[PDB]
């Protein structure tokens, strides 16, 4: 569980490491530099920094007195799941939140850091294709990594699945070596290395490496090395238009595995519902809209799903969404229904009104200053504020027959996503969101986010993608996991094709990428105290 652990740290710059980075509850294993042999685990309390001495008698991981561990990594899961205390020196109870990972060691995409090799097995031998390798970490051996590679020999009899050798590679000296004479500056010069003239043993036999098993997993603040490797159009079957393609094509061809109910959005009576009868909302993550008779068929009815971060952990809160298609003229007043069940206070509109003499979406609010009615419920423009790339507009919703329960709904749309692709910068976006997050924040019992364009799939999908992704960063801080490729397979569990182009998808990479450097640039103006 994520890429822990630092090789060359000492205390004095772990802190340093931790302070600036970090966040609440963010913790790193190194090696003590006093006592040697033991390990150190460096966790942040609140703005401080602790230290605690962990004991490896070559049996066990422990910190002199309590339970023991075959592993470094088991003793470290155990708190992290807190099935036991963990208190430092004075007696204060440390908790183990988020991790603070080591930079990629290699920026080439074959590495997938901390991975048991029972993890290694399995994916390797799913693949099926002899010589196919993997760089991850060294669970046995803390600070060592392997080289797990799938050989042509079947593990049992016939039919069984190909064996996994694991090479075990060391970094004595700060280079690398599979314990032979020659050693290397960088992993990436091993391997390549090794590609060419394959992995002797001791015994006689070869281990070859022809094709890498790729990962997805990318540490949050390298995500500008993995960008540079995604546009690299490199493969061994040639022409294969660069490496997002690729990562593209994983979602866009898993497609045919996700035949799942969409009957309510193909009602004859919501026909005229839907904006694209070919683009519908999965049954079991619709929006359902109260407050209709139900005897009328299909009157619950709105083109619009559900969408949340189900790639979380167990009951911590984040950003809910709403995914919805841009208003049709019939739709509007159930847009406000949904709305206001729903408890939204922020709306992200993510296209003009009219693109190209194009319909894309029908405005659903009044002007500055007027107040219009829409089916039972009453909402007032009470100011606009325009920017280069937004438009934000102060909504006041109230029911008719009340009018005691006014909300505030900020609505935020977007003009300045071109016509054909992306935007040219991302830094619009970026800004764009991180106005739309500070509202939400400062309204706690707020409902989803409602995000819409036009079919609400590309432009919103993207968006969504996005600020989960920008969450994960602000919550877990920099230096945490981020997979763009399963995040967006997650949303795309919950609402059909969610990014629908390439360029979409580069510009969730670009987004963060960018996202990423401006977290750097904040930090550094601050630096020390």
């Amino acid at each position: 569980m994520v890429r822990w652990f630092h090789r060359d740290l000492s205390g004095l710059d772990a802190e340093t490491l931790l302070k600036g980075r970090g966040v609440h509850g963010s913790f790193l294993a190194r090696p003590s530099r006093k006592n040697q042999g033991d390990f150190s685990l460096s966790v942040r309390v609140g703005d401080q920094v602790t230290h605690i001495r962990i004991q490896n008698s070559g049996d066990f991981y422990d910190l002199y007195g309590g339970e023991k561990f075959a592993t470094l990594t088991e003793l470290v899961e155990y708190y992290t799941q807190q099935q036991g205390v963990l208190q430092d020196r004075d007696g204060t109870i440390i908790h183990l939140k988020y991790p603070l990972n080591c930079s990629d060691p290699t920026s080439e995409r074959w590495y997938h850091g901390h991975m048991s090799g029972g993890q290694a097995e399995t994916l390797l031998q799913a693949k099926g294709e002899p010589w196919t390798f993997l760089v991850r970490e060294s669970l046995s051996q803390p600070g060592d990594f392997v080289l797990s590679v799938l050989s042509d020999q079947p593990k049992a009899g016939p039919g069984s699945p190909l064996r996994v050798t694991h090479i075990k590679v060391m970094c004595e000296g700060g280079r690398y070596t599979v314990g032979g004479l020659e050693t290397f500056d960088s992993l990436t010069d091993l391997v390549e290395h090794f590609k060419k003239t394959g992995i002797e043993e001791a015994s006689g036999a070869f281990v070859y490496l022809r094709q890498p098993y790729y990962a997805t997993r990318v540490n949050a603040a390298d995500i500008e090395n993995r960008v540079l490797e995604l546009n690299k159009k490199q493969e061994s079957e040639d022409t294969a238009k660069a490496g997002f393609w690729e990562e593209f094509e994983s979602l866009q061809k898993q497609e045919v595995k996700n035949l799942h109910q969409r009957l309510e959005g193909q009602r004859p009576e919501n026909k005229g519902k839907n904006r694209y009868k070919n683009i519908l909302p999965f049954d079991h993550s619709r929006v359902i809209l109260q407050g209709r008779d139900s005897n009328i068929p299909g009157s619950d009815y709105i083109n619009a799903n559900y969408i949340k971060n189900q790639l979380l952990g167990p009951d911590e809160n984040a950003k809910t969404y709403i995914a919805s298609q841009g208003c049709l003229e019939a739709t509007v007043n159930d847009f406000w229904q949904m709305a206001w069940q729903e408890n939204s206070r922020v709306i992200v509109m993510t296209t003009r009104e009219v693109e190209k003499g194009r319909n894309k979406c029908v405005p659903y609010w009044p002007e500055v200053g007027m107040q219009r009615a829409y089916g039972p419920y009453s909402v007032t423009n009470c100011g606009e504020h325009d920017t280069t790339e937004y438009k934000l507009r102060t909504l006041q919703v109230s029911p008719l027959d009340n009018g005691d329960l006014i909300r505030e709904i900020w609505h935020y749309q977007y003009l300045s996503w071109p016509d054909h692709g992306v935007p040219s910068e991302p830094g619009g976006v970026l800004s764009f969101l991180d106005q739309i997050n500070q509202r939400q924040e400062s309204l706690p019992h707020a409902g989803p986010i409602i995000v819409h364009s036009s079919a609400g799939i590309g432009r919103t999908g993207t968006i969504i993608v996005i600020d989960m992704l920008m969450e994960n960063i602000s919550t877990k801080g920099l230096d945490c996991d981020i997979d763009i490729q399963k995040t967006i397979q997650m949303v795309r569990a919950q609402r059909s094709g969610m990014v629908q182009t390439e360029a979409q998808y580069k510009f969730i990479y670009v987004a963060i990428a960018q996202f990423i450097e401006t977290t750097k640039k904040k930090l550094e103006v601050l630096q020390s105290q």
